């Protein structure tokens, strides 16, 4: 469906990359590569009912879809949640002081990949 | 000072996350932070020399630096390649077919991570 199934395939190997991560013990990379699956399902989503869409904020790509498709509301606060890993997580500027890996932990990360895994099953179901 | 050494160790946690991704044939993930790895470093030398720079850019981030910062044009081709890592790892739309992470491989990876290390090398040097 016009790589909608190219980018669910890179949302899934994301969310693999983040599993992995958090296997190394790179947490905040876990993070990022969370918010990434979200995004990349979205992103296909979104090419599945003929729409492109941009960006990283997984709140606007939940609140562009089409308006048959229903959106729960604890997917707006996973949004919320996983919004704030697309920059943080990677630059040092963003936090107060160290580099920006030592603001991140295990637990976060386990619930980034609970987060992501929730955004990618709504798309999988919505595909 | 400028936080120069927060951004040098956040760019060496990028490099060992780079190395995790290889261990985890996370090929297109490991060019995608040896790239971040770069960027990170030379970012740090800017804020070491009280300039603030931007971009994912490694050639301009090479090409701004202060006039007596001696820039071999070893690295500046290596930015050339690390600058292709930036979103093409990630985005299926940079290729024609397929999710992104397959067209990534291991040689790819292992080279990404030595042009990474070189970068990194010459900003502890001129630091």
């Amino acid at each position: 469906m016009n790589r909608a199934r190219d980018w669910l395939e890179q949302a899934r190997h994301n969310l693999r990359h983040a599993q992995g991560s958090l296997g190394l013990g790179d947490y905040a990379w876990a993070c990022f590569a969370a918010q990434q699956a979200a995004e990349a399902a979205l992103k296909g989503l979104h090419l599945a009912r003929g729409q492109v869409a941009w960006g990283h904020s997984i709140l606007d790509l939940l609140a562009d879809l089409p308006e048959d498709v229903d959106v729960p509301e604890d997917l707006v606060e996973a949004a919320k949640v996983l919004d704030k890993y697309y920059i943080p997580t990677r630059y040092p500027d963003a936090h107060p002081a160290g580099p920006a890996a030592r603001h991140y932990t295990r637990l976060e990360a386990e619930e980034a990949l609970d987060l992501a895994q929730k955004i990618l099953a709504f798309v999988e179901e919505k595909l």
